[PDB]
């Protein structure tokens, strides 16, 4: 099946979650297919990759990539692009978990962990006790990882908006806040928590395995404009990211895939730095145990629920109803129902199935467009067919 062209411009981060990318690209899985012309952008932060998708490749930008949710929707709608409308398809989740929310030592002892519950007092009267309003960060509003902090927070009784300062800084002026004992939580991910804990920097309060298992995390997502007009190149290029996805999962292969992935022309880090959380290992600190399953760390493929790759609607529904939790976007998705009609024109579940189907991958594909009831560490659950009741459970929120 031909692809219409062997070329693409792919936008990507340095960090975990763009592993597919770089795999499909450097151990020739796109080539396999017949996308030979891959490549694989790195972009400096994603205010940047917001950009750069907008113009698009013709115009010096990228043609899709490495997103978090929900940025092709926003984008789509124009939403985070002051009203330029360029709508994108996700066509696939490329990993889950490797995310984790770090704290610095100065609340060591304090019961900010997991559930930080017995430690929201003490978070929430921090300016009259410590001087400055709790402060925390995460790199880009209204997505992942700010969806993860916010969910932390208000689980254990603190409210994100009101009572702490949580900014969005890039990421190494976060990690000298830290150092420099002016910042208190950063929402990040591999491999910023190895780095994090063994420069005695801080200690991970939690995983984002832990606070909602096998989560959906981040997405390859293309402008439609160009997968309207090469539908067999983008199926191929699912091909390649699928092999990609397998090919990392198998522990064998993971030394491999740190190795290339570090390298000076993608991350251009020490391997050491990313060794162990591929293994699913990491140290928690604040005297809580160590983690060491390779369940709890980056998966790619299959996890302990289902599919990985397959990009669930359910899941591109959690992340508008989280937007709604937060009074995210009040306008432009002022209801639930808007919210499925954005996720209708972006979510090419469809192409991810007939891709696998083609490809061999039968055996692999979920019987449904919904992943059922998912389940968060604080006991709440969020039933897809009835996201009203998911906002109407929660403690904290702006509806």
């Amino acid at each position: 099946m031909m692809p219409e062209t062997a070329n693409i411009k792919l936008g990507y981060i340095p960090i975990v979650e763009a592993a597919p990318l770089i795999i499909a690209q450097e151990k020739g899985f796109f080539a396999k297919y017949g996308m030979t012309g891959v490549e694989v952008s790195k972009q400096a932060n994603w205010a940047s990759a917001r950009d750069n998708v907008t113009i698009g490749s013709q115009g010096g930008g990228i043609d899709g990539g490495q997103w978090q949710m929900p940025m092709p929707h926003l984008i789509t709608e124009g939403i985070i692009t002051n009203g330029n409308k360029v709508p994108m398809y996700v066509l696939a989740q490329l990993i889950t978990q490797g995310n984790g929310i770090a704290v610095a030592p100065m609340h060591e002892g304090k019961g900010v962990n997991l559930d930080i519950t017995k430690a929201a007092d003490y978070i929430k009267g921090f300016n009259k006790t410590n001087g400055r309003k709790f402060k925390a960060a995460h790199t880009f509003p209204n997505v992942n990882q700010d969806f993860w902090i916010r969910y932390w927070f208000a689980a254990g009784g603190v409210d994100p908006d009101t009572d702490i300062d949580l900014l969005a800084v890039p990421p190494a002026e976060t990690v000298q806040g830290m150092r420099n004992g002016t910042m208190d939580a950063f929402s990040t991910g591999d491999p910023w928590p190895y780095r994090i804990v063994t420069e005695n920097i801080g200690y991970m309060a939690g995983l984002t395995a832990q606070i909602w298992p096998y989560h959906p995390e981040e997405y390859l997502a293309i402008r439609a404009d160009w997968v309207d007009k090469n539908p067999k190149a983008t199926k191929a290029l699912l091909k390649g990211i699928m092999e990609a996805q397998q090919w990392i999962d198998d522990p064998k292969n993971r030394p491999e895939v740190v190795q290339i992935v570090s390298g000076r022309n993608y991350f251009n880090v020490p391997t050491t730095i990313l060794e162990s959380p591929f293994k699913g290992q990491y140290t928690m600190g604040d005297g809580q145990p160590a983690i060491d399953d390779f369940q709890k760390g980056p998966l790619y493929w299959k996890d302990g629920i289902g599919n990985v790759s397959y990009p669930y609607k359910s899941h591109d529904l959690w992340f508008l109803t989280e937007s709604i939790r937060w009074g995210f976007h009040k306008n432009a998705i002022p209801d639930l129902d808007t919210a499925q009609k954005i996720i209708d024109k972006v979510n090419r579940e469809d192409l991810w199935r007939e891709a696998a189907t083609e490809a061999g991958f039968t055996a692999d594909i979920p019987s449904s467009t919904s992943r059922g009831v998912e389940t968060f560490f604080d006991g709440i659950t969020f039933d897809p067919a009835n996201p009203s009741a998911y906002l109407q459970s929660l403690a904290i929120k702006k509806v």
